[PDB]
């Protein structure tokens, strides 16, 4: 199982594995953008909407994989505004339910942070469901908690919940 940065040219190889990861993460209960009715048709559409920012270089995408089998993934959105070059937003960090607790989340974030540094990004920020396993995760990775935004998004079943803002100065 290896970590690879995905390009526009290698995307096709991981597209299916990435849609299944999103699929299992959503139905595992996480708030990562979708509802309980997400099916593979919609996961594929999510994957296809990533292709252009990945080809344009503003969205970096990684996966931890066994060939085409994707066990986890992480993305970094490089801010492109003329006064925001010092920052980037971590998003879509996900690990198959069955492969959790084995350190994959952390192997991804360590890559993300090192590439962030190689792209002169002094600031990494993100938001994630308040009270979720993702909170203890970022905290363990020494990300600082800013606080919450109430009713930020709904859980896959409809319930409104807050998101919690975290950051890391690299
Ligand atoms: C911007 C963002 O991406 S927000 C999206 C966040 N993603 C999600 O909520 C998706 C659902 N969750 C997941 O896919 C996973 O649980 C992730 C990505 C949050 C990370 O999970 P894993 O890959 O299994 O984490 P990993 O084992 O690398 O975490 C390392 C440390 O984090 C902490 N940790 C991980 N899982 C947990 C948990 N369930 N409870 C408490 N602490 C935990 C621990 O400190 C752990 O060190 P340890 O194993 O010695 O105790």
């Amino acid at each position: 199982a290896q970590l690879r940065r995905v390009t526009a040219e290698s995307f096709a190889h991981y597209r299916h594995g990435l849609a299944q990861l999103l699929f299992e993460t959503v139905h595992g209960g996480a708030s990562v953008g979708f509802m309980a009715d997400l099916d593979m048709q919609q996961a594929y559409a999510w994957c296809d909407g990533l292709k252009a920012d990945i080809a344009a270089g503003s969205l970096l995408l990684w996966v931890v994989a066994e060939d085409d089998n994707v066990l986890a993934s992480a993305q970094l959105s490089l801010c492109q505004k003329p006064n925001g070059l010092n920052r980037a937003e971590v998003q879509k960090l996900m690990v198959l339910p069955s492969a959790r607790g084995r350190g994959l989340g952390r192997q991804l974030m360590d890559e993300v942070e090192q590439v962030a540094v190689k792209h002169k990004r002094g600031l990494l920020h993100l938001d994630t469901e308040a009270g979720s396993v993702a909170e203890a995760f970022y905290s363990a990775l020494a990300y600082t908690r800013v606080g919450e935004l109430p009713g930020y998004c709904a859980t896959p079943d409809g319930r409104l919940h807050p998101t919690a803002i975290y950051f890391k100065t690299l």
